[PDB]
């Protein structure tokens, strides 16, 4: 399955006692159907409490949202250092090649960070961390000069220098203004709900950073035993993480003579990742043991709407009356009029094993 | 030749008996020549009179020239169905993702429809429909989900949905608000007109729709045994399709050690499309049989003007005569100013036939 | 090396006695690691005294800087010749597109131009000239056209036309109102200056030219012995062109399981261009015999900044105390307080033969 990246497929690009870098693979590297995203990445960041990150910066923007646990970020801006707590439910954004780092300064919770980076390298899809505090482990970018440009550089002998950049071997995380605020997304819940679910979005008209990169970001609660409605975006691709509990998805793909629709099935638990292309229909199905939590972020946003397959908001019933009739040519008179007003709620509803 | 394609490069994506839909294939995949518009494709739609096309949408923008007949297309856009009439010379556009259809209710007259599309997919350059109401032929969206997740979607048993999503075999073109409305472009005629053809031209500056893909739309009318003056666009990129009539092309190319332009001639006749890659001088020239009739699309249509090799507004009677001399060198003084002076038309020119 | 292009790298597009026209060749086809710039060319324009260039155009945005030399520019903007003195220092553009000139009517001092090309043509970083005035050597676009239709355009018999077309084989370099004006960027510096160094930048808030393209231009100097402070662009790349004198560079990279940045190293002389992407941290070492004078351009400028790694403004100082303390983890208290106060100049130090 192209669509549909299960937690085993997470690399690591970090790994020690303390915390754990994963990172997606680029997806055009993944298949030729996700191209059109090969800029995107994503990632995962866990930090135990007690514990900091290196600072460094990364050649691409970054997109972060706390899925869980509470800490601060601080990035440097103009020779003046941006600091901001994180708490669960928080959007915030780093400007690409700005020398930032984390702080976990609780005692009992670990930090844990979903994100979306989008590169900003002279190749697509690819991003690299460029650390400036350091040691052996990692080894910093001052490594890379000479003795002498870092002797004249610092206008210190080398030997002070060597006891400064190779003392540290405890990894990228280890046990110890006027700019942008985070935007708490998993607080507000406005935007939707009924008795089987809600879901909240921010998006470029919420906040500065967002809109730079032209990205929505949403955050769904599925209860169990219930499913989306059956939809699609109008032009927005969608890159879906599932933050708790379990369940399916189906998905249309014409891609995978005649036209023909390919079902793409697949299983839903913890930290999978599935791409919903433009266009593609989609349902989420949630088991009946627990709820399903889900985060998103939509790709190109602007203008980009949802239109619904089924439920008391469709499509079908916008079409006129007679179009209707004659697409579906049926005998029975009105039979489509009984079947299209049987669902009485829209956007999330009853599941098949709780109908 | 890699810029020049004959009505029979078109394939077919729905046949029936009420109505057509045929396409040109990828740019990107014909040549490397055409890898800057790969993400843009031509269609054309027939649709006999008395006919309907099937509700879907499509994973692309859509711009729509409508070539002959009358009827009307609707759109579905937040819950409300927008419906506009079509008329010969009609330009449109509808949003990607955004469910249609198309209607011919004239008694004798064949609905026809140029297209330019622009891709929203994952995949540059291709495009999919999908169908949300239908049959067997052509199959919808709903044939891909589980009879459990339909049963539980429209809250009713999967026999009266298999009998509503299966009676429908006559194929995607059969026999029986304060969004934006259709302009007509073949209306007006004012940009320009001489003794030997005019010209029409509707951009970003007189349409909404047009300024966010920005694309400049034309449509001109050459007399019989009449050519255009040898000219080129800036920085536009021009996709022709001709209407009626027939005629031939001359076209510069320096991609077909010392510098050469090599020779592009083709055959025009209705139905044959041509790419005039940015900064490419061409000359059309009509056959004396009948007029020339052609729409075009100008791609990256900002800031772009024409410049013209040929006629009373030429580039070489704007060089300092200094220049021009040193340029061409020559010995018999002013003959240069002689020659330039012997046309006495611009843009459009008689021909090789009517001297 | 991937990212260095010394003067023997460049191939000649035009060769005569009175000039010399040189091109680096498609970024995108020397590596992979510079795809994301490959639609931007280098070139260079020697012109003799008392010469002018043939009139053409190119599909292609143009960005030219004056190293050397006075004279004219004229292109053709609508009917209308634009005409603007050049001088040494001056920055202008070119729209894509249009018929140009340039003239160097001095007695003593050729004139020399390095320009940065952005193509907009159907194949990336591909670009071609169009010459409208011209002979055998090189040939124009007229050559591509068959008499009957050149006979036609120009109303005059083939005998007088290749009698003009014909008679210039001297090469494209040869011996003899409210549109933009060029703007003098080697003039001002007052953008940094201190014992070691200076440079000057004009960028898209200065000139709407720049702006239209995202690009900045700077020109540097270099005092004998003295080395930019290793520092990186945020987001921007950098193409630089070595103006005067020599000295060496060293440049980090992480592309070239464990974190690992590899050494850049170069040599720096006169026409060495050398590419820095986004996120790279650089420094530039002038020679004892003379000073470096060097140009760039920062492609994606907009928003960029620029972190510097070592000098009186380096980002460690930005960091929390703490965090520097934990991130090198040292025992001796405050040794990196020192160290990092060691350095009183920023952005231009001492090099490593001076310090
Ligand atoms: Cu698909
Ligand atoms: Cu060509
Ligand atoms: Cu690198």
């Amino acid at each position: 399955n192209p669509y549909v990246f299960h937690s085993d497929r997470f690399r690591i690009r970090a790994s020690s006692e303390a915390g754990e870098i994963r990172a997606l693979p680029n997806f055009g590297e993944v298949s030729e159907l996700l191209e059109g995203i090969s800029r995107y990445r994503v990632t995962c960041i866990e930090m135990k409490p007690n514990t900091v990150m290196l600072p460094h910066y990364i050649d691409a923007k970054w997109i972060l949202y706390v899925t869980g646990g509470r800490g601060y970020i601080a990035y440097v801006q103009q020779n003046e250092l941006v600091k901001r707590k994180l708490e669960e439910g928080d959007v915030f954004g780093v400007p690409s090649g700005h020398t930032f780092y984390l702080v976990n300064n609780d005692d009992h919770n670990s930090l844990r960070i979903a994100s979306l980076l989008r590169t900003e390298s002279t190749m697509r899809g690819e991003y690299e961390p460029f650390y400036v505090a350091g040691g052996r482990n990692p080894e910093t970018v001052y490594s890379a000069f000479s003795d002498d440009v870092l002797e004249a550089a610092f206008n210190t002998d080398v030997q002070k220098l060597e006891h400064i950049f190779g003392a540290h071997r405890r990894g990228v995380i280890f046990y110890a203004s006027e700019q942008p605020k985070p935007f708490n997304l998993r607080n507000q819940k406005p935007d939707f709900e009924n008795d089987n679910g809600r879901f909240t979005r921010a998006g470029p008209k919420d906040n500065p950073f967002l809109d730079s990169v032209d990205v929505t970001v949403g955050f769904g609660v599925l209860n169990p035993g219930t499913m989306t409605a059956p939809s699609h975006n109008t032009k927005a691709t969608s890159i879906a993480i599932v933050m708790e509990g379990e369940g399916r998805i189906e998905m249309a793909c014409p891609h995978l003579q005649d036209i023909n629709y390919e079902r793409v099935r697949a299983r839903l638990r913890t930290g999978t990742v599935y791409v919903v292309p433009a266009g593609h229909p989609i349902t989420e199905i949630a088991s009946t043991n627990g709820r399903l939590e889900i985060l998103w972020f939509d790709i190109n946003t602007s203008g980009n709407e949802r239109e619904f397959l089924a439920g008391k908001n469709n499509v079908l019933q916008t079409l006129e009356k007679e179009v209707r009739h004659l697409s579906f040519n049926i005998p029975r008179g009105e039979e489509i009029e009984e079947v299209l007003q049987a669902q009485k709620d829209q956007v999330i509803l009853r599941g098949p094993q709780r109908q």
